[PDB]
């Protein structure tokens, strides 16, 4: 009840919305870890995965929207 359309979208993000790289962020945190959580530190690090266009900056934006 979410899940739809393939996945590949490294080269930059499809444009995609601001709300949905929201719930991206947030879906990324759905299986974090203790030992190795994903804070804005690791999402922003994982914008550097070459796929959305995030930044500490904007990931602390949505850290406080979500965390």
């Amino acid at each position: 009840t979410y899940s739809l359309r393939t996945f590949f979208v490294r080269e930059s993000a499809e444009g995609l919305t601001q709300g949905e790289l929201m719930k991206l962020i947030k879906e990324i945190v759905e299986n974090e870890d203790k030992r190795k959580p994903y804070s804005d530190q690791e999402i922003a690090n994982i914008l550097k995965e070459k796929g959305f266009k995030v930044a500490r900056r904007t990931v602390a934006k949505y850290r406080e929207m979500l965390g």
